[PDB]
């Protein structure tokens, strides 16, 4: 029913192939491609607050639900697209080729994003505070 | 008596002129000084690894208290220091022209960085798991 609260990378499934796939250079994806930190959304209705951590960086971004954002990639590039609400539990939005889902099952997030043959796929434990 | 843990940061002092003085890159600067993370910990005795968020960044790092290690900082270069345990409670790297004091307090802990007439404070939380 919440998207709020801070969680845990457990496993991730294909991160230097989806890094490479958009353009980020080989050495960058192999110094990132280890790291298991934290990511923060705090949830007030349709509005969103993220701090995500993916390899070697911070991006914050906030959204509305339904209106039109600039989302902040890995590549730096600022992208503008609408980020839906299915249900109470799953964040679907499209750009460039990507598709991405954000499922929220119990304190476990599972975020796929699909680039062409490439499922990126992030599962994620909510700290429980 | 033990450093471990997961911290989010509460607040900071001199981000800014810090970075600057570090000659962090001024887009980096101004996307980073207002992000508040998570920074984690694990020591082992004497033996620390680090996966420290700073603005934009996440920097992992690990050494021994006592021996000469190779630490990457916030610009992304690596300078070869001996970290030292002041106190039982206080780790105390000096590197360059920085001295970076990390003090625990309990669930507090306080990360001091002097440049010159440039004092970067961090105060961090550990999160109840
Ligand atoms: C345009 C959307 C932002 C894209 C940023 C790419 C980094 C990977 C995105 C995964 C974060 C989704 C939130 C779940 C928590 C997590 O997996 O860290
Ligand atoms: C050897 C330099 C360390 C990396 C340089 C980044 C500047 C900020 C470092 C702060 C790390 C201290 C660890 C405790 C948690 C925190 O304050 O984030």
């Amino acid at each position: 029913s919440s998207f709020s609260g801070k969680y845990q990378l457990q496993s991730q499934e294909n991160f230097e192939a989806f890094m490479k796939a958009i353009g980020l250079p080989e050495e960058l994806i192999q110094k990132g491609k280890d790291i298991k930190g934290v990511s923060e959304i705090v949830q007030n209705g349709k509005h969103f607050k993220f701090t995500i951590t993916a390899g070697s960086k911070v991006i914050q971004n906030e959204f509305t639900v339904g209106e039109e954002a600039e989302m902040e990639t890995m590549t730096g590039e600022k992208v503008k697209t609408v980020v839906q609400l299915e249900g109470d539990n799953k964040l679907v939005t499209t750009f460039k080729n990507i598709k991405s889902v954000t499922e929220l099952n119990g304190d476990i997030i599972t975020n796929t994003m699909t680039l062409g043959d490439i499922v990126f796929k992030r599962i994620s434990k909510r700290i429980l505070e």
